[PDB]
């Protein structure tokens, strides 16, 4: 009907309640479920769906041997109904590619998939389910994107891309689209040294994305965008409570405009909600590998380089695997504020579970509450040995 | 369009005709059917669906070993099309939890799921498919609810919860919701000593729920609610025709405001239609275990402590298993009265059938007729030995 | 929108073209297809669907052993999309029973299912998907109905039932319904001695049903109904070209008001289009068993007891099995006349193919053309030995 | 709503981007996917679907042994959702036959299927999903059609048929339909000697179809139609860059009105976009067999018998199988021109891969871009040995 505008603010978060859960690997043991990875959730004005990058095979199927690789001609962006598994018979294909992003603007939805060789990949922008715009590689080394949903304000929806090295300086750019057409684009600015896999949300005409520095830096990069003026800035989260993985241990003071040193050439997609005292950071529990997941209330994290934990909540125990995590919100829900949500990818199989030749994932999703609810941990459930 | 109001009365019941049947366990032998339990039926203005608490696995699947437990992170409230099985590809998820209730109000539908540990569980109320309200545990010992549908009158829909011991005094409360928001709540009143798993229906601006006393008492508790004034009372069904399971034998006189003694720490979810001479009680045939099912016309049951059977009808033979049973009606059907219906859960597997490692169920459903129709028995059908 | 009226006449038939085909048994070898029997086709204002009486099991499933029986608590009336198989995931249940009929009236659809023991069965009438009317057994010996679709004229839809013996005198009645309510009913009249499984169609405010005499009589009974006056008559098709199965050989002259003698206690559901010179009778090729199928132009069959074949067309070869057959037409298609159609059930398995423990069927359907098209035979396709 | 008119022109093509991909054979290894062949794509005003001629069996199913044959009573025209596999549970049947074509006109869609024996086949035309017109064989030797979609202009949609010999002179005719009714038909004209499997598109009130000469001729026949006047002409593509398969090698000069000699009794369905300098021809890489696929910019191909390659792009490598290819466009997309698309069938199994007893295919589809995007090759993916 009409373009949506970020008119409200974030509700206060005093705890988190379960929103959705897949149980995909448990069910996939005896069903026609698709091997996926790199998921997310995204809302429309009438329903919210689950999203993922398919591998073009069922888990129990023979072609699942070798699904440890990321880029192939047999991947695609698919969507399915909330808390149901990525079934072969109930899934809908958005576009063909091995990297992606998607978002609705009040009128219709825009989806972007990237495909191709390393020497020269390319992005195609779709809108109202028709292919509208195309963009070829600029720095000729794996053109990539968010891996989670974008946000729009009155028709304009910014998106972040990177093209170039993963263990050194790259070429990041913020593009501004309106009905699938490029309005403008500008290169990265600010003090952030490496950008990758941005997780974004919005409130009161502003967009905040917490991203990943894969080069060096256990603290996380941040990008604030102004959808009306079409401008931005970047920096790091000051707080000493580090959130990348892998990472060293938490210190007494942190860094605001420089990567905190300790581990190289590695990271993980993550997110956070930056709102003064109402600030919460998410992270794995293990400093060495992707296991466990926890949420932490760290007042004034982004601006205070000494801030420490006030309250917290456990999502997945440290004996249980996790993976990626990102942000989303239901911009079309009734209320006076925006209720914040997030998802956590639960990876099974290789590399850590190598008696199996595949790699796949599960999903758990939570949203905020204004009460102080009790906590419980939410693992995937599957017994790898039933697959031997 | 507009809120629904309990404007009619109950039609006269002279017999029951089949409404719906699943045949889930028969079909699940060679299909992708989900292991479920604790079912019910619920109507919308345009279609009536089947409901159940999934276990997150298919019957023939490996993860079905151990589905004898009730509370787990892998259960969910699902719905599917009438007289079809709970298939993996045709099911819709309402919310995440191990206890529940749901009902439409004329405009939209409200669903409630409860999840968490025993020390501290919590309920989340959803409306129009978005999470609106949250409630944490009050007495810190398994917060639980109806296990069947609620009833609404002009926007207000009462719901009964219990939190605390199952073999002693607990904390029951009636909550009044309007569009997912808590209007009010009040503690139990009247002479009923223990409340659990209420089965409710409505006619002429009043709501009657026949429940379960798991502490002591083979006779059943009753709760009458006034949706307009937001008040209630409780008591027991006077009649000597006992209906809980397990239970002792029928006596000559019964108890109106006190639990009839005989068996402890056990019961089963049940229901009844209380309407003077037009009164019918349902019950298993075996006094010791959940087998067989029969309907009995006992005039003035609730107020007469000597009332005895006038007419009856067999639903499931005593050589056949049954389980839970509850009430529902199609508030949007054409006519001058409300045609009363009920469902019976048919459990297969453990505990009684232990050559199998799972536990699942089937459904049969009937509604009333004004004629005196012939009777037939309706078992599940499956041969356990085809699963060995 | 508005009630439909039989306003047109039959187009001239000069040949038949394929309309639809299932290929169910071929596909069911490696799919979740349901064991069915007693099928038919029925149109709505917007789509035409396939219909059948399910057995509550998949073909490859264990519970298919013993599906040679007809009456059981696990059967149901289901419908699915045209030329697709009766799949477990794509089927819709109309009502519970082992005998049936259904038809749309311009506004909504009425469906009727019969269930129960032999001593006392009962029919429930549904309308707009809600159970409206009930009727108990009158002569206490297997109450049964059409096994194909009914026809309506301005809201009124007659239906034929039988209750009593199959090898002697019974109790037939024509019921007249309007929105699921009984308008009237009257007993059989005319010179027909035994009625069973009527196949009906309509044009110019009249309804003709060709039925089955299971007692004695290789020639077929006929019932003409006047939907406006609510009256009828019966008789036999005069022509010497006999069409029941089993049957003796064709003679030189036939019988108009008396069963032609030759074979007892046996028959098969069939049909015909009676329209003067534009008359066509259908029948199996073998006089002893259900094999092959052919259509024959026999001018003035119903009134001329000497009429013989003018033109013909082969549908299924005599080396291929067939079974039941019935009539249907698309009352909502554009044109100035009614294009006539029919279906043939193709049975596989027991009794003739006994290396398998089940019994199931396939469907082929044809409609008329005004040209003289070429012919081809349409078998089921499946190789029974792939099931061993 | 209203009839569609070819009002725009072709956008300029500077490269091709992926549109859709099936991955059917990879997935069919562990799923209920249907054995198909002879596919295509076709758009509606609201969605574009995939099309194919089914064989009436699943790939892993027993009835897949022998699917090397083309004409049988068990084939059908089916359609399914874009980039999803032809699943047994998600497919929709259009009509019954072993040869076909289909297209939407702005209001509704017309589909045509051909069935029957070689002595006398026949076509039935369907519209708005009801059978409207019938046509019997004229030259009594396999009546056949396009095997891809038709194009319409203000209600009129021409279609090309052939009936008669494949290795000598036949009887081709162009039919003009309007709402399923034959407006007119006329025999082939111009200098083309043999016509088969036409691939058509349209822009600015004209229809161009590049077809197949199976008799003699490695260069391709062309038919230009005037939808308003209902007339046409034929000829060959002049250019020396030959595109049929099998074929001899490319010469220095070509033939405009005569079949270029070299190989007999063989060909393959193909297409091309003829637009002056903006001209592109598609073809397999191997001159002997169906392997590899490439697109070539050959300015003024149709009129210049010396034209040679200016630019090109690889679609499938020569070590990978291909098959048929055809044209389609989204006539209802926003813009000022028509964005051109095409599909390539990827055949697996017999005849070249004979360790398997079946024959099936996969799909890849691309559309044009105005940028110069990078290229990648798109194979089917499946490992035949996982089927042994
Ligand atoms: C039934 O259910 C109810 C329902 O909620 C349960 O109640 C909840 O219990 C939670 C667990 O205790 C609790 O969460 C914790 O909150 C802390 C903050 O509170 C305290 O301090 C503030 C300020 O002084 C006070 O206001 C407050 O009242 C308290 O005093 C957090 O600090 C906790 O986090 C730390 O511990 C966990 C492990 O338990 C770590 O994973 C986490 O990362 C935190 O510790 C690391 O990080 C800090 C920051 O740099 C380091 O200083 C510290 O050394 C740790 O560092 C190591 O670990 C990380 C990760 O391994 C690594 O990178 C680093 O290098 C180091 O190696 C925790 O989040 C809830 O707040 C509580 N509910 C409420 C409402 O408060 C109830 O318990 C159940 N049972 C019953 C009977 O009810
Ligand atoms: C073809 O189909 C037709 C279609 O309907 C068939 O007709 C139907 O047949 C039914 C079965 O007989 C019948 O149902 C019974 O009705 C009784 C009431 O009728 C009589 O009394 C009244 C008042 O005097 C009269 O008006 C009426 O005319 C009759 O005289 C019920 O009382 C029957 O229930 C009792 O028996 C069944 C077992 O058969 C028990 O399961 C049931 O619980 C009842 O008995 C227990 O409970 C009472 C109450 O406390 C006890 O006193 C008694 O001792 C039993 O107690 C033991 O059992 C329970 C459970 O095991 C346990 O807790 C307790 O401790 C004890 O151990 C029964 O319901 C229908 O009414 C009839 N149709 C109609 C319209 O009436 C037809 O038969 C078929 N065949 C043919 C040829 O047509
Ligand atoms: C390529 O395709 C084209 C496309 O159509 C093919 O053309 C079609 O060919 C059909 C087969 O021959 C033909 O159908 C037949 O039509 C007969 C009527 O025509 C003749 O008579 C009339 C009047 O005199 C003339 O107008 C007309 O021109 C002809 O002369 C029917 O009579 C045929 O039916 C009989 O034979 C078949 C077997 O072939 C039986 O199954 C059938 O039941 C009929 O025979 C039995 O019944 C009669 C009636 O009582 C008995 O008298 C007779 O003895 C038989 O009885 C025994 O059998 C039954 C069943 O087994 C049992 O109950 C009984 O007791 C006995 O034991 C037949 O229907 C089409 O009409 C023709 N197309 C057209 C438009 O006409 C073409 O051939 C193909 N090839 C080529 C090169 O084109
Ligand atoms: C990273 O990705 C980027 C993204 O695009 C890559 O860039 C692209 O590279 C493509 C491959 O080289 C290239 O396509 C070729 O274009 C030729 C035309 O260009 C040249 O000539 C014109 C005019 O002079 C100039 O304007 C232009 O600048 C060039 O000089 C085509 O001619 C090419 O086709 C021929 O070769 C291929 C094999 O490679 C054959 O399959 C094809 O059929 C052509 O050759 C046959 O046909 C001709 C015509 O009759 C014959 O003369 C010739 O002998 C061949 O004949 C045999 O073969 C056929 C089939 O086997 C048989 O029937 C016959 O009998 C003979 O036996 C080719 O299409 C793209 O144009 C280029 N992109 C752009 C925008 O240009 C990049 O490379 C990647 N890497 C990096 C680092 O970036
Ligand atoms: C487009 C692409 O290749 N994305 C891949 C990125 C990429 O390698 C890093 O961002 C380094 O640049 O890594 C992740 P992970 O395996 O670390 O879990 C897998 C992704 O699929
Ligand atoms: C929330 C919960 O645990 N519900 C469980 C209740 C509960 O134990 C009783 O109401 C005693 O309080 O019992 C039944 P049942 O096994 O007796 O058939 C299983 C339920 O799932
Ligand atoms: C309601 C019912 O039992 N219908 C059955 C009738 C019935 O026995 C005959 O009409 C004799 O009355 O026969 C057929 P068929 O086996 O002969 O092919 C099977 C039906 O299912
Ligand atoms: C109606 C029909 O039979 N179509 C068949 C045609 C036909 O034989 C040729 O057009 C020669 O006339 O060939 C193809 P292909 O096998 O060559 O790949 C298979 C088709 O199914
Ligand atoms: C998977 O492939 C590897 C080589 O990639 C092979 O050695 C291994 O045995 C395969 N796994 C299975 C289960 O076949
Ligand atoms: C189920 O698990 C138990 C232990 O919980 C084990 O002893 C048993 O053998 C398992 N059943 C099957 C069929 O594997
Ligand atoms: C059918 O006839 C009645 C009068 O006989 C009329 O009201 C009705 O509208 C007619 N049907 C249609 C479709 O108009
Ligand atoms: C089917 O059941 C019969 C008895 O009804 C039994 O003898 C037979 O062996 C069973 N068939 C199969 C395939 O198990
Ligand atoms: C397929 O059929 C042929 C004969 O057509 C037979 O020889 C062959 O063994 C069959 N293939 C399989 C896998 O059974
Ligand atoms: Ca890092
Ligand atoms: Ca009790
Ligand atoms: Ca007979
Ligand atoms: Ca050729």
């Amino acid at each position: 009907r009409d373009f949506n505008n970020l008119t409200k603010g974030l509700c206060t978060i005093n705890s988190w309640h379960i929103y959705g859960k897949d149980n995909a690997v448990r069910i996939g043991e005896d069903s026609d479920v698709l091997v996926t990875r790199e998921p997310y959730v995204s809302c429309d004005p009438d329903e919210c769906r689950f999203y993922a990058l398919s591998q073009g095979t069922t888990i129990r199927g023979k072609h699942s041997n070798g699904t440890i690789h990321d880029r192939s001609q047999y991947r695609a962006l698919i969507s399915w109904p909330l808390s149901s598994p990525p079934t072969v018979y109930n899934s809908r294909v958005e576009c063909i590619g091995w990297s992606s992003t998607s978002c609705h603007d009040g009128k219709t939805r825009m989806s972007i998939c990237i495909s191709g060789p390393n020497n020269n990949a390319s992005a195609v922008i779709w809108y109202n389910r028709r292919p509208v715009t195309e963009i070829n590689t600029w720095a000729r080394n794996i053109l990539r994107t968010q891996e989670s949903e974008c946000v729009c304000h009155n028709g304009v929806c910014p998106v972040v891309f990177t093209d170039g090295s993963a263990t050194g300086p790259a070429e990041t750019r913020i593009y501004y689209f309106k009905e699938g057409k490029i309005l403008k684009w500008e290169p990265l600015a600010g003090t952030a040294k490496h950008i990758e896999e941005c997780s974004c949300y919005g409130e009161r005409a502003e967009i905040t994305c917490t991203c990943r520095d894969n080069w060096q830096g256990s603290n996380r990069p941040v990008i604030r965008i102004d959808p009306v003026a079409m401008t931005h800035t970047s920096q790091y989260i000051c707080s000493p409570v580090l959130t990348d993985n892998p990472r060293p241990n938490d210190p007494t003071v942190g860094k605001c405009n420089d990567p905190y040193p300790g581990n190289n050439n590695n990271g993980v997609k993550g997110f956070s909600y930056l709102d003064g005292v109402n600030t919460w950071l998410g992270r794995t529990i293990s400093i060495a590998l992707r296991s466990g997941y926890e949420m932490l209330k760290v007042p004034n994290a982004l601006t205070d380089d000494k801030s420490k934990p006030t309250q917290g909540q456990t999502i997945v125990l440290n004996t249980d695997w996790s993976g990626y995590s990102g942000s989303f919100m239901d911009y079309w829900a009734e209320g006076e504020c925006y209720r914040a949500c997030f998802y956590v990818e639960l990876i099974r199989g290789r590399p850590k579970e190598d008696k199996v030749w595949w790699t796949s994932n599960s999903i758990v999703s939570m949203c905020s509450s204004t009460e102080f609810l009790g906590q419980w941990d939410w693992p995937d459930g599957a017994k790898i040995e039933y697959f031997l």
